[PDB]
């Protein structure tokens, strides 16, 4: 590594625009598998808060080495899912067969859902590398009486040891949660990816011992270990990343424990939270943690959005994005490594204020760290 | 023909590229298509696109395909970024069978300072071919130093008229020199008038290029402009430079010769359906011209994304209009919804009773940057 970070022109953004004058897009969801990637977000009209029906956009493509050796996201196929009464809540996971998407289609707002036993309807689908979208129907493995609510993402899932894994968070009664082990907790949706159809799908509860209340989340796969980023939904002020240790068997993956990384380099502005998921370049494995993050700083020295390259306890590089009036909403980042060391590219997916045209829009941006 | 139905369509893939960086702005859409070939271009700077920062120019060529549901789709084949210039680019593009030709001014000073100094600011002409090669054709030949104080093309696009490559211009010429060019004394100091850049396209290289003055008798002061070719006649849309409130479109009658194209007269079409706010460049897409401008304009049909500041309609509008009235109007929002420069063009489907119109809109991008451009698609059935 070196002490250098700069922005690069992205001539062709792989993130599609809302597609109409008053359209808004929210909730970027990204997943890449080696050189293949999948991107998804939710599109509604005027406002993206659930008061209007929405659709989901799903893109798969591949990485090419464009001008100057920087990576480029080449879109191969795009699919729009059917309209839903309110918001989509989706998580995507890229595989060699294509992109799998897990979504919740709420008919009511979040508060009304958590007060009623039973989860809102869900779908799981797949966009193949041949551009064909297959609706795999209702995700199998969901018990009615046990669960009050269940939402995937918005972060992406990962492929772990031939297992299809999605991040979830939902409401489970204390009695039913203790059995598995109304509370709000963090879950994994674990499927076996035998052929083209997922099988042996179940909801695994993550041990909430060292964790905050369940929240919007993202999965990582690093050095054959699972990490979980969580939107801070509690008084805990620091970016939350948990190390997950599993116990794998044939057609069985359960979460044994969840260890919170001691991150104090970046914080949330609250003295709720915002989903601002980092791009993890180097895992901890047990001071070596290095990550890239687009976050909102409320410090006295820096008020406003920042692009940072940070260790667990400190940030080594920071790019101010503007004054406190520059709004960024949800953010998700990921970094692509160059086999030749000492060159790192990170992409920042940013929700941007789009008023008075519509609530929000998403764009991506490219940063070089040398 | 037409009926009372217009609706918007999702543009899954916008052929208009985004500024490409967080604080980037893009301004001054310029578009041109030739049969199934199209060319698009705009100006890109950092933070602000007013000349206070260096800028580059983005240039795209592509082809039209029949996308999902039978609607037209803009497939980009190649994109080119020109070298950085100290201030703004002022560019006009013209799509041909060989590719896209771009004519630009690279001013080193602001517009007021330029019109006070004899001589035009530096200019370039280049071509982006259908083979993806960008060729820098150098300084446009045919521009006289001592006569002209300023010369700016576009931002509207040019046309291919017979074998001539034609670009819209506007610039500053001294009264004596303008009367010479016109042949007659001008009838009501540096005057601001409207010009054409006319070249013969001998093979791959334009030749015998000159600046032609448009007879300003029936016209307002020169301004940002756009060329059209309809029923083998040239039309000129002009940004309003006067108290005259209506969208200005002029009919041009030419006199063609070997290596010579001169403008014989410029007739203002009597358009009263739309007006300019305040001017702002909001150029319409003209679907059907008048078979005889001096006889009537009842056949004129056009599509326009414009700002209405009337008391009855305040805010941006999408309109399908005759010369004297608009038959369909889509409100884009309240008066707080800003659109800047505008350019539209329509693609008709003869078989079906369906017309597609694309609106290129400057949109406010604060506080990220000054401006951004997006395209939007409308179906008229
Ligand atoms: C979308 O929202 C805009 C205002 O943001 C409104 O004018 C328009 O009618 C809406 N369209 C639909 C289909 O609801
Ligand atoms: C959710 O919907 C219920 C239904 O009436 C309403 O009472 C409640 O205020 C809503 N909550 C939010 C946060 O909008
Ligand atoms: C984290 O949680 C696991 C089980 O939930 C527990 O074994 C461990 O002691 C906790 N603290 C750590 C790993 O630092
Ligand atoms: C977490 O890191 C901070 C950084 O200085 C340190 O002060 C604190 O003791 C650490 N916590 C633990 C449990 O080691
Ligand atoms: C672009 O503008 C931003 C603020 O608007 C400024 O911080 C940055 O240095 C500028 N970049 C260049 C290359 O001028
Ligand atoms: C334009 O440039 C001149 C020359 O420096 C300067 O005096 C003037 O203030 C600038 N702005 C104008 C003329 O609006
Ligand atoms: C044309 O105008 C100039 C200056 O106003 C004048 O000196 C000249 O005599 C005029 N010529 C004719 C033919 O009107
Ligand atoms: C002005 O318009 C009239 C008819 O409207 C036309 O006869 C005349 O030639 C025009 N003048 C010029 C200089 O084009
Ligand atoms: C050409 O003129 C004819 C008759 O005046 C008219 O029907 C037709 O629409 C015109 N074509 C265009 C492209 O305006
Ligand atoms: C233009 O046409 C309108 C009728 O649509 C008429 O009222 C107006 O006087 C005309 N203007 C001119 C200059 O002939
Ligand atoms: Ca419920
Ligand atoms: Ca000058």
């Amino acid at each position: 590594s070196r002490n250098s970070i700069s922005e690069l022109k992205v001539p062709r953004d792989f993130v599609p625009s809302p597609g109409t004058f008053h359209g808004c897009s929210r909730f970027p969801s990204y997943s890449n598998h080696y050189g293949l990637w999948c991107y998804s977000h939710t599109v509604s009209n005027d406002t993206c808060d659930g008061s209007n029906p929405s659709v989901q956009i799903l893109s798969v493509g591949k990485l090419i080495t464009g001008d100057n050796g920087q990576p480029e996201h080449k879109t191969l196929y795009t699919q729009q899912l059917s309209q839903t009464d309110r918001l989509y809540h989706c998580s995507v996971t890229m595989t060699t067969l294509g992109c799998y998407i897990l979504c919740s289609k709420p008919r009511v707002n979040e508060t009304q859902d958590y007060e009623t036993i039973g989860i809102e309807p869900m779908i799981i689908g797949m966009l193949g590398l041949d551009g064909v979208y297959t609706d795999l129907g209702n995700p199998v493995g969901i018990s009615d009486n046990s669960l009050y609510a269940m939402y995937p993402g918005p972060g992406g899932g990962v492929m772990y040891k031939d297992f299809l894994v999605f991040p979830l968070h939902g409401g489970v009664r204390f009695s039913e949660a203790s059995k598995m082990l109304v509370l709000v907790l963090d879950f994994l949706y674990v499927c076996t990816l035998l052929d083209n159809i997922p099988g042996e799908c179940s909801i695994q509860l993550i041990p909430p011992d060292n964790m905050t209340m369940g929240s919007e989340s993202k999965l990582y796969k690093l050095n054959n270990s699972l990490l979980l980023y969580k939107r801070s939904s509690s008084w805990w002020p620091y970016t939350e990343v948990y190390q997950l240790s599993l116990r794998v068997s044939k057609n069985s993956m359960k979460v044994r424990e969840s260890v919170r990384l001691n991150i104090t380099s970046t914080t949330r502005p609250g003295v709720t939270g915002v989903f601002q998921a980092p791009g993890i370049i180097r895992k901890a494995l047990s001071e070596d943690l290095l990550f890239f993050q687009a976050w909102t700083s409320d410090s006295i020295a820096r008020q406003g959005p920042l692009i940072s390259l940070c260790r667990a306890d400190s940030c080594v590089l920071t790019i101010p994005l503007g004054n406190s009036d520059v709004f960024i909403g949800y953010t998700d980042s990921f970094c692509l490594s160059d086999r030749d060391n000492e060159k790192i590219y990170c992409v920042a997916l940013l929700e941007l204020d789009n008023m008075p045209y519509s609530e929000m829009t998403i764009r991506s941006f490219l940063y070089l760290i040398k």
